[PDB]
């Protein structure tokens, strides 16, 4: 609900902040993509740039001269193949940026999916996780299981069949098993944050199983 | 326009008719799927199945008993992992059938993305395409280019924001490429069906494109 430039804050929980900006598309209206802003002490840890290279500026201005607690490390967990220029202002601005590559820092996952490592040192108390099996590409998800918060990617609406036929065509099981293990990861967790939509509870992730299983 | 069953049948072209059957989904209303009878001489080709065995076994019968022309070979474009009961109705009636793997007839396709071999001799005049490059694994499209027919996977609607995060968190250059070479195979096709969505011209592949550069 408050606003710094083209950046919208939105308080998930005490030292949880998501951070939504809006991309313009000819007949389709601004699209969100969404972010979070993680209180560490006195420093901030990014998960995910904005849509351009100045909303992610503004964002690491809010940060460091706002809530005075800099952005010390930033994580990719849902990258934009054209719309990248926000790896430009964290470059810019030495801010230690981390990804999951199959960002000058590899986080790799151990067989439980969860992150290991200096990247699970570097970003706690976030909780890397990736949620998928063999053969798959997904995208990681992270989670704060303390707070109940868990940030995922884009899951069915309520009461949309638009997407519901590119998911019976697509590995539906695989896509059931993601979601699965996302869920199991984080179980407490009642709000959903999304890669490009606002959050939901639970019910996103059980509307999105009695799907998979149903088709 | 011609109801029989559960399965709904409209005439794209004469000789082409489009065939729909509804899935139920709680909360979400009935979904279509589509598939294609193709008449060849005095018998006909059928184009994926229904969504269940009873509602393709009804298809099968409208062929041989109301157009007198039975179903003498089948191509499956979008399965289904569940839903394969489909399979069942073909097999029971020594219906041929074709698929591409990557159904105990395969389809194979050359560099240009064409099908050949017998599959594409037994399946005239419909034109097997697959539409991908390396590391793709898309469904097959196919086309009556002298019909200005051709049949793909569900595209994006006009104004639908549901699927434009999915977009861009995916592989969105390679799934431009699949559009613009599944356009440039059928050049001249001015009816576009789909597989769980009614037909669309071809604004519907232009407007795709037009989101994957911005994306
Ligand atoms: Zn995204
Ligand atoms: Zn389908």
């Amino acid at each position: 609900i408050i606003r710094f430039g083209e950046v919208s804050f939105s308080q998930l929980a005490e030292g949880v902040w998501m951070h939504t900006t809006y991309l313009d598309l000819m007949g389709f209206g601004p699209i969100p993509s969404n972010g979070l802003l993680v209180v560490n002490g006195d420093n901030t840890i990014l998960v995910d740039t904005a849509w351009t290279d100045e909303q992610t500026e503004q964002i690491v201005a809010w940060a460091s001269m706002v809530l005075a607690k800099p952005v010390r490390a930033a994580v990719v967990t849902h990258a934009h193949q054209d719309k990248m220029g926000g790896m430009a202002a964290l470059h810019g601005a030495n801010i230690a940026t981390w990804a999951h590559p199959l960002a000058r820092n590899a986080i790799t996952f151990d067989a439980n999916g969860w992150a290991t490592g200096e990247a699970a040192q570097s970003l706690a108390p976030l909780r890397l996780y990736y949620p998928g099996g063999a053969h798959t590409r997904d995208n990681i998800t992270v989670g704060l299981p303390e707070l109940g918060i868990a940030f995922g990617g884009c899951m069915i609406k309520a009461g949309d069949a638009s997407n519901l036929g590119n998911l019976a065509d697509a590995d539906t099981a695989a896509y059931a098993q993601s979601v699965r293990n996302f869920a199991a990861a984080f179980p407490d967790a009642r709000t959903i944050a999304m890669s490009h939509s606002p959050p939901e509870g639970r019910k996103a992730i059980e509307r999105t199983l009695d799907l998979a299983e149903e088709l």
